[PDB]
């Protein structure tokens, strides 16, 4: 007969974007076992040719492209102090004591790489020349209310002193995009910029100074932007949610682990 809601979900959670088949009078035994045999002969395809993870392939093919443009690759602390978010601008309970996994009464898992990477660009400045690229992929984490991933991977780029405008700031954007094969458009007149891909946020870059940096030992332009990494690979990868492609022990490389 008709298929019910979770024979549904069952299938869906077995059915590839590249799968163009319907959901066809055959009965749920019929379909889950054509799926399966699928999924397994696609993990067997990875298993016996590629064998790398879609998250890690990621990280590699944009650390490539950042280093070859003049961007130094930072490995900060993934536990951070929580005086970082409190000079941050977040306090009392509206973000500090709801979005935040604290771990110690000191240290907590970082919501984003900001903080780190502007350290490192005080201290790099009184080194290197100008201007000063940095970037860094690693894990973040922020709860819930809302409706998104709790543990993500964060790509943070940023570039202080000379050619932070925003022109150079939508090259980088635009041929960083272009290269993985992502469509997307840039929102902007608030000083910073939104870049959608329909109505998904991939990314909030920022453009110019601001009143913040006295905080940081920032005195100088810079530009940024922070892109994460599950939400890319579910546009390249068509995706419909984005936990097929976090980390996880449900899902590989958008591929069923329940079989
Ligand atoms: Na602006």
């Amino acid at each position: 007969p008709a298929l019910t809601k979770s024979q549904t979900d069952r299938l869906e959670v077995l059915l590839n974007p590249k799968d163009e088949i319907s959901l066809s009078g055959k009965p749920f035994r019929e379909l889950e076992s054509e799926l399966l045999s699928r999924r397994k002969k696609d993990l067997q395809q990875i298993y016996a040719e590629e064998r790398e993870n879609y998250l890690g392939k990621l990280e590699r093919e944009i650390t490539r492209f950042f280093v070859d443009r003049g961007f130094l690759e930072i490995k900060s602390p993934i536990l951070i102090p929580l005086e970082y978010i409190e000079r941050m601008g977040i306090d009392n309970d509206t973000e500090l004591s709801k979005q935040i996994f604290r771990v110690d009464k000191n240290f907590c898992l970082r919501p984003m790489l900001a903080p780190n990477l502007a350290n490192y660009l005080r201290k790099l400045d009184r080194a290197l020349p100008d201007p000063i690229k940095i970037f860094e992929i690693g894990p973040c984490y922020r709860k819930e209310g809302k409706e998104h991933l709790e543990e993500f991977t964060m790509l943070n780029f940023c570039q202080m002193g000379s050619g932070c405008t925003r022109e150079n700031l939508e090259s980088i954007i635009t041929d960083f995009l272009n290269h993985l094969g992502i469509d997307f458009k840039i929102v902007g007149d608030g000083d910073t910029l939104d870049v959608m891909h329909g109505d998904l946020e991939l990314s909030s870059a920022v453009v110019g100074p601001i009143p913040l940096d006295r905080e940081w030992g920032i005195d100088k332009p810079w530009i940024g932007a922070g892109f994460g990494l599950e939400r890319l690979l579910k546009v390249k990868h068509d995706f419909k949610n984005i936990k097929r492609a976090a980390r996880s022990e449900s899902y590989y490389n958008g591929i069923s682990t329940n079989l």
